[PDB]
């Protein structure tokens, strides 16, 4: 079996992408953020503290004939940005673009931090990292991908994110019309529970490619590209007036400047991120200082190939016994 769903940016800056997901019987459609950097499927629900809900569509397990409370199970998660959520667990039927999983753990949020409450367009997260990161206690739960794996024609899912435009998440097949050239596959380490891989280098604009190993994670749930200070300083030194600002919390650049492209290596292949993808617009409305899409990973401890990098490629997440990541130009 296969599944195919359209994912749409939530705003004009591609801050996040939402994909409709059907939960329960009869279906309740919620717009979830597909996150390859986490492994919990959690939703805003009828149990979420009324003051922490601001416009989201909520899941109501009492209206679903297939919902079952997973007795005693609780969850609690904290994200890299400091945001957090917790609550209880239900099992229910979950379908993504025609692909159905029965008995999927659906983590009902009882409490959510301000960051989630503010984002009225996001009803929850659908985690696609390895099930070893799932926070359900005392019995760890599987991700939607892990549960669907046996039913899939191929144990893969693909991410084809758009630049200021909708894209697609496909499960169980590779659309040979969505990319150009060939797909370069690279080894994945599942040791930390992430889609962790090694980039073979980088180039800034039309500069020469520097071969150097950069370990990092393929993370659809992170907006920006976070790389070592050395790489980020080499990029921003090519933009007139660019600087790191403590007030803002990152590199900013004059909105009038033209940004060079950024190339990252995948084995012997090169992925080119156009300069336009690195522009995140004014730091405040009317400001002449614009926020950069390439930031330092020094304060995080892990390099992250977020949406800025991923949207420049057709990306294959191969969940076979020996996992791999595939990248192709598009």
């Amino acid at each position: 079996s296969t599944g195919s769903a359209t994912t749409t940016p939530i705003d004009s800056l591609d801050d996040a992408y939402i994909t409709p997901v059907q939960i329960g019987t009869p279906a309740q459609t919620l717009n979830l953020d597909f996150d390859t950097g986490s492994s919990d499927l959690w939703v805003f629900s009828s149990e979420t503290t009324a003051s922490e809900v601001d416009g989201q569509t909520i899941y109501t397990p009492s209206k679903s004939t297939t919902a079952k409370l997973l007795s005693g199970a609780t969850w609690s998660i904290s994200y890299g940005d400091g945001s957090s959520s917790s609550g209880d667990v239900y099992t229910d039927t979950v379908s993504v673009g025609g692909l159905t999983v029965t008995g999927q753990a659906v983590e009902s949020a009882k409490k959510v931090s301000s960051s989630f409450t503010e984002d009225s367009t996001i009803d929850g997260l659908l985690g696609l990292a390895f099930s070893t990161l799932n926070t359900v206690s005392p019995t760890q739960q599987k991700t939607f991908f892990d549960n669907a794996k046996a039913s899939l024609d191929s144990p893969v899912f693909t991410a084809d994110l758009g630049y200021h435009a909708p894209g697609t998440y496909n499960f169980g097949f590779i659309d040979t019309t969505a990319y150009t050239g060939s797909i370069t596959y690279t080894a994945v380490s599942t040791k930390q529970g992430f889609w962790e891989w090694t980039s073979t280098g980088y180039a800034v604009g039309s500069g020469t490619f520097k071969s150097t190993s950069i370990d990092g994670i393929a993370d659809t749930g992170t907006t920006l590209l976070y790389l070592p200070a050395t790489v980020v300083s080499a990029y921003w030194a090519q933009v007139s007036g660019a600087k790191s600002s403590s007030s803002v919390g990152g590199y900013v650049f004059p909105c009038s400047a033209t940004l060079p492209s950024f190339t990252f290596g995948v084995g012997s292949a090169r992925i080119v991120i156009p300069g336009d993808y690195i522009d995140f617009g004014p730091i405040s409305t009317g400001s002449s200082s614009c926020f950069g899409g390439i930031q330092s990973s020094a304060g995080i401890g892990i390099n992250i190939f977020g949406d800025v990098a991923l949207k420049a490629a057709f990306v294959v997440f191969n969940g076979a016994t020996t996992p791999t990541l595939g990248f192709a130009s598009k």
